[PDB]
This record gives C-alpha cells, sequence and structure tokens, in this order.
C-alpha cells in the first residue's frame, strides 16, 4: 500500500503559535514555549510516502507521511480507545512498508495550502479526523473530525 520515498525534519507551530513538546514519554503536549526553558521544543521527522495502495476510503489526499518525533524514538499514530479515535504516541521504527490495515495507523494525509504557508493532517485510519490542539495550553495533541472548531487543526511548518 504505501512505500517509503525519504524523511525530512521540520520545525511545526500551530496557527496560534504554539509548539510541542513531549511531556512525558506517551503525551505530546502544545504550548506557548517561552521566556526561559527546560523544555526542548519537538520538531518532526516527516516520512514521505508513495502509494501503490491500499483503499479505501478516505476524504483526502495526496502527501502520505508518517510523523516521527525528532529524536525521541516514537511516531504518531490513530487507534481506536474505548470506543474514541485518539492521537497516541508510539514507539515504532522507521516503516519502508505500510502494507496493511494496522499499519495505516502511522499514515496522516499532509494537506497543505500552498498559498498562506499552511498544513493539515487528516489521519489515515480515520478519515476526516485531524491533528489537533486545544485552545488552551499544556493540553495533549489530539485529533478531531471538527478540524478548527474550537481547536486547532492548521499548522505552519518549516524546514
Amino acid at each position: 500500500a504505501f512505500r517509503y520515498t525519504r524523511s525530512q525534519s521540520f520545525d511545526i507551530f500551530d496557527i496560534n503559535q504554539k509548539c510541542f513538546v513531549l511531556e512525558s514519554p506517551t503525551q505530546l503536549v502544545a504550548l506557548h514555549l517561552q521566556g526561559p526553558s527546560s523544555s526542548q521544543k519537538v520538531r518532526l521527522n516527516i516520512a514521505l510516502y508513495r502509494p501503490r495502495g491500499p483503499r479505501g476510503s478516505a476524504g483526502t489526499g495526496q502527501m502520505p507521511v508518517a510523523l516521527g518525533i525528532k529524536g525521541y524514538k516514537l511516531y504518531m499514530s490513530c487507534v481506536m480507545s474505548g470506543t474514541e479515535p485518539t492521537l497516541q504516541l508510539e514507539e515504532a521504527d522507521v516503516m519502508r512498508d505500510i502494507d496493511s490495515v494496522e499499519l495505516t495507523r502511522f499514515i496522516f494525509y499532509r494537506l497543505d495550502s500552498p498559498t498562506k504557508g499552511t498544513t493539515r493532517f487528516e489521519s489515515a485510519a480515520f478519515p476526516g479526523w485531524f491533528i489537533c490542539t486545544s485552545l488552551q495550553p499544556r493540553q495533549p495533541v489530539g485529533i478531531t473530525n471538527q478540524p478548527d472548531q474550537v481547536n486547532i487543526a492548521t499548522y505552519k511548518l518549516s524546514g
């Protein structure tokens, strides 16, 4: 279904200028990181994939990516927890091939708006669900089917 093409490292902020920090090995939180800080901003290793597949279904395309938490040996994934879609961080190595519905948990569609300089990330495993931050500081990064509605689901990436 997906085949690895390369990885590139990016800085990331949400549209309100919050960055990510890894508050514990299972929780990424978003905050205005400022003044003095012990806290190390998270960068992303974005692994770009090419399809040979697999569908369906979705609501998105056409840059499938995995999102590595640079330096911490984690990748973001979307899974069901209880009965709710959930963003989690998993100890996973770099995946050359994503060729099962299980491994599709790691794939997001990077949706850039070339004009505005902005990006959304839609889950491939949970179409219509997007990576989001709270309007409040120090809350976990998560996923939502209401992108940008009393959350922020729009980011600025920089190489």
